[PDB]
């Protein structure tokens, strides 16, 4: 899992 | 689970 | 944003 | 499941 | 931001 | 699964 | 579990 | 951005 | 940013 | 697990 708003 | 309003 | 694999 | 209003 | 694998 | 609004 | 409003 | 192989 | 292999 | 808002 990876999350980033960039 | 991930939540973000960004 | 919401993510869930459930 | 994914939700986003973007 | 909230993350949980539960 | 991949999601991005970019 | 992680929570942050940043 | 979200990625998961689940 | 969040990463987890769980 | 890694989290960073940077």
């Amino acid at each position: 899992l990876v999350h980033s708003s960039n």
